[PDB]
């Protein structure tokens, strides 16, 4: 289905990347965020919300989800509830002395990742949702 | 042409908001950032790149992209050198009450700018692409 997304969180260098799967596609969006909070999630999920068609949302730790601040993002953005992280954490290791940063490189991953090809991640998410 | 993407940044309650324009579109995407600087907006043009097929970019204050660093994530991302501020302004203070934080509300309005329809600006973007 096209609004199903998998959001995830995951540590690198004492960090936290957020990760979030296009599960029809397998396109990705991620982004390094300073500590695994609901507020944090909850932002990350309005960000997403607005560029994507989200509907529904799926998660491998149930209790992401049980925060005030996100059930209330998830409301207002009309969300209702439903590997890669080491396919994306190989990636950052590659191009990892490409960046200071962990942010940088994670968003160098997302790029090769989404655009890596016979169509790419980011090519059959967008004649997902225009066939839909 | 439906890789051509306007970017600029506009200033509110003393905070840089940076907007990014699918110019074939309308589609936008916009972050708060802590300084107009040049590592912000080549940090950002990663993140875009990597969302969405981007090709060229123009601006509105050419200076923005004199930065060594700018230029090398567009050296990187493969990105070459090609109102709505005043919409996106209006819907932010429409649901500048609905949040603390401007960053959240800015979200908000990209939201609704973009699922606002006789199609949406995240429709049409994802039909451009998909046709091209
Ligand atoms: C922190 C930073 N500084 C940078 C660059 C670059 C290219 C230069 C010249 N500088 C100044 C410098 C570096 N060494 N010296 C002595 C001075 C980059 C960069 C790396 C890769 C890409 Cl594609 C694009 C930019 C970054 C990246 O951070 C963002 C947030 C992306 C700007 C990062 O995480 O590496
Ligand atoms: C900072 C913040 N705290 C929040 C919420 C909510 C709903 C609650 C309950 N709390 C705790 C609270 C508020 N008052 N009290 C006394 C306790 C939200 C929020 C606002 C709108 C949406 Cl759709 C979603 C979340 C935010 C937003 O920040 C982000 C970064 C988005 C989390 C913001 O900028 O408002």
């Amino acid at each position: 289905s096209p609004g199903i997304w998998q959001l995830d969180c995951t540590h690198l260098e004492g960090k936290v990347i957020l990760v979030a799967v296009h599960v029809a596609s397998g396109y990705i969006e991620a982004e390094v965020i300073p500590a695994e909070t609901g507020q944090e999630t909850a932002y990350f999920l309005l960000k997403l919300a607005g560029r994507w068609p989200v509907k529904t949302v799926h998660t491998d730790n149930g209790s992401n989800f049980t925060s005030t601040t996100v059930k209330a993002a998830c409301w207002w953005a009309g969300i209702k509830q439903e590997s890669m992280n080491k396919e994306l954490k190989k990636i950052i290791g590659q191009v990892r002395d490409q960046a200071e940063h962990l942010k940088t490189a994670v968003q160098m991953a997302v790029f090769i990742h989404n655009h890596k090809r016979g169509y790419s991640a980011g090519e059959r998410i967008v004649d997902i949702i225009a066939t839909d």
